[PDB]
């Protein structure tokens, strides 16, 4: 399929902030094959192992790096100025676009990463797409498939994103899932932060809002799933559960040790909730622009209409 | 059940813009029942028959009123200041909550209307959750019924609204529908805007943005389908399809005459596309920040189509 040129040349790079260069060879086409014309020169490699001489894989730009052991197969297609070194892998029907990769990352399947970088072992594969100035830092492995869709967020440590999960302006960390049709939304003002080992799944939507660090944040291991919705400025801590068709909006709101919310319940403003609440069935606890404290053991349904703090049992009598 | 007390008080009403005086008898348990103890007074009739006997249904707060034709029956509970009048049907386990309800509405089964405000021929019913100020003002009539919730919207015409659908900050109307587990969602700088004959379903999400009239909006017969995103100034006209896993964000950004998006497509900034073009597969069409794109087919945009300019 190619020739490499031969005089080499020296590219630089930066890694952690340090300048880094390496010497490489360019492809040269030395036939027709796809959509390369044969005496096309593309991208540059440091090894005829780096881009495999079978398949319609092949480095475009000409100002491509592809070295350290990276090995690129199948039909991948790395178009744009990229830069993939240190036992990077990509094959199948992979497609890389102006974007970085490095330290031992697999893109697999008909994988897309654009204007976006990933780092250390991961597996992105199935259709899975993450753009937009996206960046992937791995350090179980981090792991981004299906037909999850990553957009202007980071992903990192050995998180799990996969499903049809939708994901945008996002900071996923430690070992959070997002997977089924769930729906990470930030905005430019306000990012969503999954941590630790929350998980967000089912139906599932985490929507940010445009107030001042209206920033939904899911810790430890709480979880929003099924037809639940969160937006705003919400913080969701230890054992928090949400789902059913529960709506929680408003803010500032927390919701923190053993937080059970399903059913019809609409929450909305600033509303603390914690030790042992469940909410479902109809009730309404909103705080009128007001503040509204829930404290249990306690169960709220029905159509328990909340708008002030409940002076009665766990209220004015822990333990 | 109850009795009507024997002094009838006038109260007022306030119906566009105009100040109105009715005459109304205060209810008055006389036995216990459900969660109304004999002897405790209620909200305030003009008419026997305005209040079932049977059934649980009962006016709770003493300001609220309940005339002209309305008919409480079954197990319904009116709570808080409301106003019902003028044909008005509320039935079943139906909960109304400080909110107005006029014009002949019909509310059954399970619905909650909260803090908002029902106006005229229309069918609410099934699970369906109207809160939070929003105003429903009504050959078909205007329905919500299933699962269906909304928040702070204003839903006009003879809109439908059902399935799992979730309305938020939002001006659906006309003929507009949206249902399955279609997703509306606008916010207090922006609303989202569907129109004419519209319709979003299928697991479709319409977010509007946070710069200034970054309004989503839907018109003529648009439809966004599946698990297509739109977010921000989008303006989708004649014989529009977003569906698949596109992505159209950025903005301002227009659709019309006979276009499709799906796939995998991300659609991103300030682009005018139109003229029977279909944009799918991994195609990704971008115009960063500074520049703009236009595209009139017919055309096909597919496969690894990487467009940043015209
Ligand atoms: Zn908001
Ligand atoms: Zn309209
Ligand atoms: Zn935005």
């Amino acid at each position: 399929k190619y020739r490499l040129s031969e005089g080499p040349r020296a590219f630089t790079y930066q890694v952690d902030g340090e300048k880094k260069s390496v010497l490489l060879r360019q492809v040269i086409a030395v036939t027709d094959f796809n959509d390369v014309k044969a005496g096309t020169s593309g991208g540059w490699v440091d090894a005829d192992n780096v881009l495999s001489q079978q398949g319609d894989c092949w480095i475009y730009d000409e100002n491509a790096m592809a070295f350290a052991g990276t090995e690129i197969t199948g039909n991948a297609r790395i178009t744009q100025p990229c830069t993939l070194y240190n036992n990077v892998r990509i094959g199948d029907n992979v497609w890389i676009d102006r974007a970085d990769i490095s330290d031992g990352a697999r893109i697999s399947d008909n994988v897309t990463i654009q204007s976006s970088s990933v780092r250390e072992e991961c597996a992105i594969y199935g259709d899975a797409r993450v753009l937009n100035q996206s960046e992937i830092l791995a350090i179980q492995i981090l792991q981004i498939y299906d037909r999850a869709t990553v957009n202007h967020s980071r992903i990192v440590h050995q998180v799990q994103l996969y499903g049809n999960a939708t994901i945008t302006h996002a900071f996923i960390e430690h070992r959070a899932e997002v997977f089924d049709f769930a729906l990470i939304e930030g905005d430019k003002d306000n990012n969503v932060w999954i941590c630790d080992c929350a998980k967000v799944y089912g139906h599932a939507r985490v929507i940010a809002g445009t107030e001042e660090d209206a920033i939904p944040t899911l810790r430890y291991s709480s979880q929003v799933a099924e037809h639940a919705l969160i937006e705003g400025n919400c913080v969701l801590k230890h054992h928090v559960l949400v789902g059913g068709h529960a709506e929680v909006r408003g803010g500032p709101i927390l919701l923190d040790d053993r937080v059970l919310i399903e059913g019809h319940a609409c929450i909305q403003g600033e509303i603390l909730i914690e030790r042992q609440v469940e909410i479902s069935g109809r009730a309404a606890v909103i705080a009128f622009d007001n503040t509204i404290h829930l404290r249990g053991p306690k169960v709220i349904n029905g159509e328990d209409r909340i708008t002030r703090t409940p002076l009665v049992g766990s209220l004015l009598e822990h333990h």
